[PDB]
DNA sequence: AGGGGGTGTGCC
DNA sequence: GGCACACCCCCT
C-alpha cells in the first residue's frame, strides 16, 4: 500500500491508515462535530472522539496524588510530573 | 499551571 | 474500521 500522491511514496501495512494519510494531502475533514454552534472538523475519527470530551466534560483520568481529573492522558502524565 | 489540535504508531 | 497512547506545537 503506497501514497501515490506527487512525490511521496509513503508505505502503509494496513488500508485504513494509508487512507487517514492521504488525507493529509487532499485536505478532507469527513468527521464534523455535531455539537450546536461549534464547527469543528477533523481528518481523524479518534480527533473528533477526544474532541467531544471537551463538550461533554467526560475526564477519565484521575490523578491518584490529589482530586484533579483530565481528559487526556498526555495532560495528566504531565501534571504527574510537574506535581 | 491547564487546555487545545496534528501526527505517528500499535492494538482491538 | 476505531481507539488510544505518546509526543509535538500551539494558546489560555
Ligand atoms: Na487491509
Ligand atoms: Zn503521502
Ligand atoms: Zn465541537
Ligand atoms: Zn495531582
Amino acid at each position: 500500500h503506497t501514497c501515490d500522491y506527487a512525490g511521496c511514496g509513503k508505505t502503509y501495512t494496513k488500508s485504513s491508515h494509508l487512507k487517514a494519510h492521504l488525507r493529509t494531502h487532499t485536505g478532507e475533514k469527513p468527521y464534523h462535530c455535531d455539537w450546536d454552534g461549534c464547527g469543528w472538523k477533523f481528518a481523524r475519527s479518534d480527533e473528533l472522539t477526544r474532541h467531544y470530551r471537551k463538550h461533554t466534560g467526560h475526564r477519565p483520568f484521575q490523578c491518584q496524588k490529589c482530586d484533579r481529573a483530565f481528559s487526556r492522558s498526555d495532560h495528566l502524565a504531565l501534571h504527574m510530573k510537574r506535581h
